[PDB]
RNA sequence: GGAUGGCGAAAGCCAUUUCCGCAGGCCCCAUUGCACUCCGGGGUAUUGGCGUUAGGUGGUGGUACGAGGUUCGAAUCCUCGUACCGCAGCCA
C-alpha cells in the first residue's frame, strides 16, 4: 500500500460497456476530490479492470479506503493504489 | 480478399457473384488481468453496405480536383462543392 494519484480498480463487471462504466465511475468517484482522468479498456488483459486518476493523493487515498468493496453492478469493487504513476502525473 | 467479365503491360478502376469474410442484434467459451497507440475467440441472424485499416448520415482539420469570386490574368488570397484520408459523436 504505497499512496499514489491513481486508484487501481479491478473485479468490474465486464457486461457493462465502456462509455458507461467511465460515466459510472465518474458520478461515484468524482465525489472524492477532483478527477483528472478515468481509464478504461476491455482489451483481453485490461478489461474489468479501471484505472482512475485523481488530482491530489488526498483524494484517491479517501476514495479507496471509502469505496472499497462497493457493489458496483452485482460485484464488490477491490480498489488498491496504482503501482505507478499515470502518464500524466509523471509528467507533471 | 476468391472466382467470372470489362479497359489496362500492371497499378488500378467498374461489374457480377446460393465463394469466403467485416461492423451492427442475439447468445456461448475463455480472462481477476497494474495499464496509458490499439488488439482473446466462437455460434447464430446475415436485408443493405463494405473488403481485411472491411457499414452510414450529418460535422471539424487535412489531401485532391472542380466552380464562383480575387486579379489585367492568375498556378495568389476568398468562399462553395465533390472524392478520399486521420478524427469526434451519433446511428446500424
Ligand atoms: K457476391
Ligand atoms: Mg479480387
Ligand atoms: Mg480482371
Ligand atoms: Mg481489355
Ligand atoms: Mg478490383
Ligand atoms: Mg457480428
Ligand atoms: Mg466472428
Ligand atoms: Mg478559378
Ligand atoms: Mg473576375
Amino acid at each position: 500500500t504505497r499512496p499514489n494519484h491513481t486508484i487501481y480498480i479491478n473485479n468490474l463487471n465486464e457486461k457493462i460497456k465502456k462509455d458507461e462504466l467511465k460515466k459510472s465511475l465518474h458520478a461515484i468517484f468524482s465525489r472524492f476530490g477532483q478527477i483528472l482522468d478515468i481509464l478504461v479498456s476491455r482489451s483481453l488483459k485490461m478489461r474489468g479492470q479501471a484505472f482512475v486518476i485523481f488530482k491530489e493523493v488526498s483524494s484517491a487515498t479517501n476514495a479507496l479506503r471509502s469505496m472499497q468493496g462497493f457493489p458496483f453492478y452485482d460485484k464488490p469493487m477491490r480498489i488498491q493504489y496504482a503501482k505507478t504513476d499515470s502518464d500524466i502525473i509523471a509528467k507533471m
